[PDB]
């Protein structure tokens, strides 16, 4: 229907008409965004159809798999983003449901009918689009390290096949696996678990090899000063860490070495137990009684979002498999899991345990670890206009900051094994997408009472410093304020004024400076010998003012970047600070895991997954500012979604049945082996 | 561009070990290929298709695969005359693609010297690989189109959306023009692992060096055996034994041992015809000074394949050679070049370093690192003195002894093994091997000869050809016939009794001795045919065994590498009485139980001499004999094949053919241009293959014996 002829344009992509087939060469090596956009004469009207799907006949004659983004926009202005991986090879059909069929508490659901076809993964945006007027349909590739290609043979709208009413019925086995689907590494019997443990014990290393120091550093590199703690240095023209014995060190590893995130909502909410959600309940074949052995794995989630529950009861199939696998005959399965986990990292060559490692691990003297704290309190707050952020100028913020960091110190006990502390994570500092996005904190704060809003009170001060008289501001901001007292009370800014931006930038820096000074001070008080690794900025939300402010205080600037790699264009700005950086989170996933959601970055298969992993880690290693990266996370998200937000991604280095993804492991081992020599030699 | 639909339109079909259901308008075919070594769907009309009226056209199939494994289909088209031709292609798991076979026009109308040519037009479709048969079929009468699945380990599936005849697109006249780059790579196509600059070679070497091991891991014995397994009598030589009700080898130190590794660890088969030649009279392996002066273009088509050849004065000019005997191409002889050897000197020969010695060293280390227990057949004798990786040795028995024939010229000549000169030449061959091996414990064993034309057990004529043809000859001048006369007289006393059994009217034994034309339809004689064929093979193996007993007494004799398509039971039986290990070549997806059950007759250990899987994503124009969807599938199919070797209680190992990909423009001898390499022409190991090999070799002892 839509193509077999339709008008289109391209953005950093050569399009050739070879037969009926659009060959798209995405110029994605050079350009961080590349696309072919399908725009008709008059905005498509699909009012006349119901219960239907948009289908693409896609091949990939390239030499890398392509994660394509499907963007469908309105005459109305709303947009929804979908994504899928197109493997190197011939044609498959990719479809997206636009109306009907599918609430379940899963970020991505099973298909609503059986096929050999591939459904796009729903990512973000406004789902319920305006079918009456569809402006554009864009296929884009974003933030790759390689040119990508796509062959489009046909685009069409199709009537959805017959609904499967049991698509959410017993999709989980008693092991937490995809019940209805076979997949690589699927456990069929409990005896497989016991058999795994025995086999794995054979291959597991105990100690670091002789080409690694005891702290996991470069035993054959230079020998810098031994401070007895992890620290930063420059060797040649590249940033490095230094281990406590003065060997060079780069941070590789895995986050969430803990069970806190491996639980899923059962649908129940002890003598007052009730089914709060029938749909949740029916997902799983097996859920034990509280009097059962494996009933030990029942938890409760106070707060839950994006699902048919705001609270309720949880179960952890991974923790259950741990008991099954390591807790034979009353054995301390937790302790055994920790010992296996430590050995795995040695064996895989990981130099550290990542963020959100369980305090259980902190007194270990085998593998280094990263510690963390969240700053929570009843202190006053500001808003990015949309996320609630700390009023960093409230004295109550320093009070809680100190207690937060103090807590961590007691966990760490001044151990050289602690590489450093993360404080907070992806705070809502603002997104530099527009004025409103960039300076939401400033804009929202400026219309609040200086008398009651400490952050605003500092804004007042700084602006008095620069402007002296309020009439002189009235010029630049193009406003008609009466007095510094009215300003102090609250100002509604002119969204379109450009001259005030220079000031907004002062105010955002000022807010950020206080944030990072407070936390830096707290670290000085409680863990003075340890590095402070920042606040883990998301690459989608890292205003330059916030980064700049952090550079004065942190030992290492942390970012999370869920991309195919660290592109030169994207990270060039780091050269203005000359500071070392770490990636707190990254991952690749694939649907061949039997999960319903590959995650944020998509590969063709486990082997592609590992190869893309290698490409990302190579980009980290070859970047002169970056000193490491941590994989998110250790364990696959539960197939029915983690209890907090329904996230059900293939993010695990191991599956729910405590089986390492083999291909990932071998990429990991390779990468860790050659990392020091690649960077420095 | 479509001429005519065959299925979209219905046509009559029959199935064979295959369930076909017409779900919607598609034929979904479930080949029952796990249980049945041949499964098929056969499309046949009431009257033979007449396609005479078409020219410059192709036959096209729109195919998906809803199964869990990729499927190599065989496409056989047969005509009214009983001629047949076989094409093959891999259909990956997934949706619909077009697979086509040109029936007329373009390159068909190879003189290229490539077993399989580049496509004659660029497309989003997949050309079938021409395999074998009578290609020039009668398009007046196409009797049947067969799609089959052959010797798999798994059930395969196929979805057929349409079959059609179509006009060929515009002929790309430049399809054989500059298809090779200076590295011997596919110039026009981008492929995974393609080298773009010489610097990448040096880059490659540095990186691989840090990853190469130079010594066996702790869990492997010095001779590559099972360090943690039982310890048996150490004889100081490789030998056979049983453990846990399964055949094994035993290394010199007494540890259990299975043979894994790769064939053709040498340069001899990495050369391709350049299209140049010389004044034949000036020829006395690079040509001499006087002959070089008469260099001329003998094949324009060959010359134009290449973007670059060096000049003889260039450093890389030393990689020119010469081939005295070539077939299946435009040249019967001519200049060759070795892009692989050129790459070795580029990679390892900087600053006049000993590039060959370094290649040998990296090769040994690669085998260690990849976990292979051995170097396979046709290892360059350069390696024989190595004390790091065990190796298989070989000889060919060649000479001017008398010969016998199958009665089919394409099958080839066979030694008259009752000719005393055959024994002289056997002895002399084995003696040469003995001087190369120098009694080294590192030599696992000796293969003598390879895929001799003993017969194919699929028709009486094919099976007993040597017997039939020899019976027709004179005892006076044909030793094998003199032996056949002896055995029949021993059995029948009087000719009259044989005349009865064979349904003949021979006047005298003197007639029999002079020459008999047997009755091809007579069945009673087949017991005698079996006796005669056994007797032939028995003397063959007895002679070789006695040679081995003289010169290499301490070392295993590994037989003569029978092809799985041509292994008469009589010959296998004869061999079992002499060899330490029975060797076979088997280019299939695996060792099927049904194919190899016969081994229980002899309770001997067996070895696979050669097997391979190839894929088109290597950038070569021919995936080979067994086809995968891509490099990853290729590795997975490798793994399955090796699992079937490891799981088989008679087999003690298998060798992969071969180390290096064949030249993209054909090996000089016969134009074979397959993706058979563990490594590419630029000395880059195929990463997926290496990873699968490492895992396989790691687990083999445990999997087989624990």
């Amino acid at each position: 229907t839509h193509h077999t002829s339709v008008d289109y344009q391209s953005n950093s992509a050569i399009v050739k008409n070879e037969n009926s087939v659009l060959n798209v060469q995405f110029q994605s090596k050079k350009n961080s965004y590349a696309s072919i956009v399908f725009s008709p004469e008059k905005p498509w009207d699909w009012s006349e159809f119901n219960d239907f799907n948009l289908a693409f006949e896609l091949a990939n004659p390239g030499t890398h798999s392509v994660q394509i983004y499907l963007d469908i926009s309105d005459i109305d202005g709303a947009n929804y983003t979908r994504s899928v991986n197109v493997p190197v090879g011939g044609y498959n059909t990719y479809y997206a449901k636009l109306d009907g069929h599918d609430t379940s508490g899963l970020r991505s659901n099973p298909d609503t009918w059986e096929s050999d076809e591939v459904q796009f993964i729903s990512m973000w945006g406004k789902k319920n689009l305006n079918l009456k007027g569809i402006a554009k349909i864009a296929i884009s590739v974003q933030s790759t390290l390689h040119d990508k290609e796509l062959a489009i043979k046909s685009i069409s709208l199709r009537k959805n096949p017959q609904f499967n009413t049991a698509f959410l019925t017993k999709i989980v086995d008693e092991f937490g696996q995809n019940a209805k689907q076979e997949f690589a590494g699927k456990v069929h019997s409990e005896a497989e678990l016991l058999s795994d443990k025995k086999q794995e014990a054979t291959q597991l290393l105990s100690k670091r090899p002789t080409n690694r120091s005891r702290f996991g550093g470069w035993a054959e590199g230079p020998k810098l000063e031994a401070t007895g703690y992890f620290r930063t240095a420059k060797y040649n023209d590249k940033w490095s860490l230094v281990d406590p014995d003065g060997y060079l060190y780069l941070a590789t590893g895995i986050d969430i070495i803990r069970l806190a995130n491996s639980t899923t909502l059962t649908g129940y909410d002890l003598k007052s137990r009730f089914v709060a959600s029938q749909v949740r309940k029916n997902l799983f074949e097996w859920l034990p009684d509280y009097s059962d052995t494996l009933g030990k794995h029942f938890g409760y989630r106070k707060s839950a979002h994006s699902g048919p529950l705001e609270h309720g009861e949880t179960y952890s199939f991974y923790a259950a498999n741990l008991e099954r696998k390591y807790g034979q005959n009353n054995a301390d399965y937790m302790q055994k899991w920790r010992e296996v986990t430590l050995d795995r990292m040695i064996t895989w060559g990981f130099s550290s345990l990542g963020n959100w490692t369980d305090p259980s691990y902190y007194d270990n003297q085998k593998v280094p670890y990263f510690a963390n704290g969240w700053i929570i309190g009843d202190f006053k707050t500001v808003s990015s206009g949309n996320g609630a952020m700390p009023d960093v100028f409230d004295p109550e913020f320093t009070v809680r900051a100190n207690e937060t960091v103090s807590v961590v110190a007691k966990e760490v006990k001044n151990s050289p094994w602690a590489v450093g502390v993360f404080i907070d994570n992806e705070k809502s500092f603002g997104r530099p997408d527009s004025v409103k996005s960039h300076y939401g904190i400033v804009i929202n704060t400026l219309g609040r009472d200086a008398k009651t809003v400490p952050t605003k009170a500092e804004f007042s001060r700084l602006m008095k410093e620069k402007y002296t008289d309020v009439a002189e501001l009235n010029k630049v901001w193009h406003l008609n304020l009466a007095s510094w007292a009215e300003f102090d009370k609250g100002v509604t800014i002119d969204i379109k004024n450009e001259e005030q931006l220079v000031d907004f930038s002062i105010l955002l820096t000022a807010y950020a400076d206080k944030y990072f000074s407070v936390v830096n001070a707290a670290m000085d008080k409680y863990l003075p010998n340890h590095m402070y690794l920042g606040a883990r900025f998301p690459d989608w939300g890292m205003p330059i003012e916030v980064v700049k402010a952090s550079a004065k205080y942190v030992d290492v600037i942390s970012f999370n970047a869920y991309k195919e790699g660290l592109r030169d264009d994207k990270w060039a700005f780091l050269s203005q600070f000359d500071k070392p950086a770490i990636i707190g989170e990254f991952h690749v996933g694939s649907s061949d895991s039997g999960l319903f959601h590959p995650g944020l970055i998509h590969a063709a298969n486990q082997q592609d997954r590992a190869n893309m992993y290698t490409d990302y880690m190579n980009s980290v290693i070859d970047n002169p500012y970056f000193i490491g990266a941590h994989w998110f996370q250790y364990i696959d998200s539960p197939i029915t979604g983690r209890a907090y937000d329904g996230e059900n991604y293939n993010v695990g280095f191991i599956s729910v049945t405590d089986r390492p993804y083999i291909e990932m492991i071998e990429a990991a081992k390779a990468m860790n082996e050659s990392m020091y020599e690649r960077r420095f030699k």
